[PDB]
């Protein structure tokens, strides 16, 4: 009763579901980190490397910040990160986001003592 | 008063927590598509494109099937795919698979009328 054609579909078709597919990760983190409190923050990037590895970036590759400042640093290695972007249905107070995974070099602005990140400037 | 450093950690740090399900994707799909009931199927590929794009491949590049039959066809474009292979520690009935994503030209054996995909032969 299962046709050869249906068997191929069962064994091999999983449209729109690569392990890469979006999920509600951004919706949960965006909300729980208070990023949708007075507005839907439009875009945000979460970093999954350890804090020690991210802090180390402040003494890695020195580059210009988007705003022209020069206290930004790009990580020597690519880092595991997740980009959060608002979806078509997002409208405060009901924010909604698409989750996109990635592995890129991060660029952060750093200041203070200890010299640590205070701004996520971009990913490359 | 939130320091800039703490604010950066609250908006951008989520160590160890990438939402990627690509560690368990294959085990889950191999299980629910019924490919581990009698033996651990050794290798299997899932395609993330539409069924429509996969059915069209039967109209594309004719190439030899692994077994030498002449009814195999290769997609002109690469497709988003996930290959599942048994790990070293997999042993029926505790099947275990490594998930490997890629963008490749798929190869399927087609048969019947309509002329449709009946077997996933290989990928580019």
């Amino acid at each position: 009763k299962e046709t050869a054609a249906a068997k191929f579909e069962r064994q091999h078709m999983d449209s729109g579901n690569s392990p890469s597919s979006s999920s509600n990760y951004c919706n949960q983190m965006m909300c729980c980190r208070n990023l949708t409190k007075d507005r839907c923050k439009p875009v945000n990037t979460f970093v999954h490397e350890s804090l020690a590895d991210v802090q180390a970036v402040c003494s890695q590759k020195n580059v210009a910040c988007k705003n022209g400042q020069t206290n930004c640093y790009q990580s020597y290695s690519t880092m595991s990160i997740t980009d959060c972007r608002e979806t078509g249905s997002s409208k405060y107070p009901n924010c909604a986001y698409k989750t996109t995974q990635a592995n890129k070099h991060i660029i952060v602005a750093c200041e203070g003592n200890p010299y640590v990140p205070v701004h996520f400037d971009a990913s490359v």
